[PDB]
């Protein structure tokens, strides 16, 4: 109960595993950058261990910091 946004797809507030708030937000510019970016991963799997610099990433635990613009309506 945490991050109300991506977490392993285009998700539904779902706030990723347990860790009891937070959640870990990695990814956005695929490894491609080439526009767009709907694929991202701010999926959490744990404690947001915080992972690799890489493409996007962050960590944050504040009721959500892991959304996606443009996204698919369907």
């Amino acid at each position: 109960i945490v991050c109300h946004t991506t977490a392993t797809s285009p998700i539904s507030a779902v706030t990723c595993p347990p860790g009891e708030n937070l959640c870990y937000r990695k990814m956005w510019c695929d490894a491609f950058c080439s526009s767009r970016g709907k694929v991202v991963e701010l999926g959490c799997a744990a404690t947001c261990p915080s992972k690799k610099p890489y493409e996007e990433v962050t960590c944050c635990s504040t009721d959500k910091c892991n959304p996606h613009p443009k996204q698919r309506p369907g």
